[PDB]
């Protein structure tokens, strides 16, 4: 057993029937030494006295919120959580496997530019009773509230999509990184404790927002018309430093590339077909944008 936070405890089981559990001792946070009595969330029954209790922690029946009174009086509460260990692995119930860059991803963390600022996604199948806690570090780093940020429907079921907001305390956008940016979730599902992680560097999550006022301009005596766009908002400055690359598609009825570091490209329109322009740090091989697309037609 250890303490998560303040009054609220994880105890640490391997998961299969009749499992011989933890040998568990509360001790009631109060000086007072007369008329204790213990019980356990909504239910009235005593299930001892003395200022300690000794439970054997085998199941859920035996986690939840111990309470310890006098005189009809809340004395100290012991908020027991588990930690469910299947086979030799810890449980992942609570958030969906989102089984993008390579299994066991739970964690997926995004930044659009070198600010020292990103954000960290998950999805989950629970509505309610679910806390989540986020932590970061670099090996000083601030991050704001899990916040609901989406509600789909996958089939039968339904899923939330929580996002979280990080900054790096004092972040240096050119410098190079010698130590990972480390993401630390606590999940809390009514009385299940979970434990998720993500290691990465900022040039790694790296996806910038795709090129802006895409503009297509025809030309005189030509088969050919000229794609402008712009660098997006969110992009990191000045563009001298941090520059960007493009490539640039056509994207037709077939389903069966050019690339450039300037702002504008040359290219052959067909009647069906849209043009397509996507961005990537040009000096780090991270994340291309989504496409910014401009019709032919
Ligand atoms: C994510 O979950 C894991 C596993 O449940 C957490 O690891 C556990 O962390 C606790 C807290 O530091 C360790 O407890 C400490 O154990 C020593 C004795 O071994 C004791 O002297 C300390 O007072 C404290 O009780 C616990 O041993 C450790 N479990 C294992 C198997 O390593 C991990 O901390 C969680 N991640 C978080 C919340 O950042
Ligand atoms: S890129 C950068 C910004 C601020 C500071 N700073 O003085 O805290 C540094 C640095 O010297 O580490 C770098
Ligand atoms: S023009 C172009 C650049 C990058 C990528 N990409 O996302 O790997 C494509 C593409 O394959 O869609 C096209």
């Amino acid at each position: 057993i250890w303490e998560l936070k303040k009054d609220v405890y994880v105890v640490e089981l391997d998961w299969y029937p009749d499992a011989p559990g933890e040998m568990v001792v509360l001790t009631c946070d109060t000086p007072e030494e007369d008329g204790i009595t213990w019980t356990l969330d909504q239910s009235s029954e005593v299930l001892g006295s003395g200022k300690t209790l000794t439970i054997q922690v085998k199941e859920f029946g035996d986690a939840g919120q111990y309470t310890c009174h006098k005189g009809g009086e809340v004395l100290s509460h012991s908020l027991l959580l588990l930690h469910k260990k299947e086979d030799g692995i810890w449980s992942t119930d609570i958030l969906k496997d989102q089984k993008e860059p390579k299994n066991k991803t739970f964690l997926r963390c995004e930044a659009k530019n070198y600010s020292g600022r990103f954000t960290c996604w998950w999805l989950t199948t629970i509505s309610t009773d679910l806390t989540f806690s986020v932590k970061s570090s670099r090996g000083g780093v601030t991050c704001g509230a899990a916040t609901l940020s989406a509600e789909r429907v996958r089939g039968d079921n339904k899923e939330y999509e929580y996002s979280v907001e990080c900054q790096e305390d004092s972040a240096c956008p050119a410098a190079e990184e010698s130590l990972p940016i480390e993401v630390m979730v606590d999940a809390v599902h009514k009385l299940k404790y979970e434990n998720y992680t993500s290691s990465f560097f900022i040039r790694d999550i790296i996806k910038p927002d795709p090129p802006k006022n895409l503009q297509l301009k025809p030309l005189k005596n030509s088969r050919q018309v000229e794609v402008s766009w712009e660098y997006p908002d969110t992009w990191s400055t000045p563009h001298s430093y941090f520059s960007l690359t493009f490539c640039v598609q056509v994207q037709g009825k077939s389903k069966r590339r050019v690339f450039t570091d300037k702002t504008s490209a040359t290219v052959i329109c067909r009647k069906n077909a849209s043009i397509s322009v996507r961005a990537q740090d040009r000096y780090y091989s991270s994340s291309w944008s989504e496409w910014a697309s401009v019709p032919c037609s």
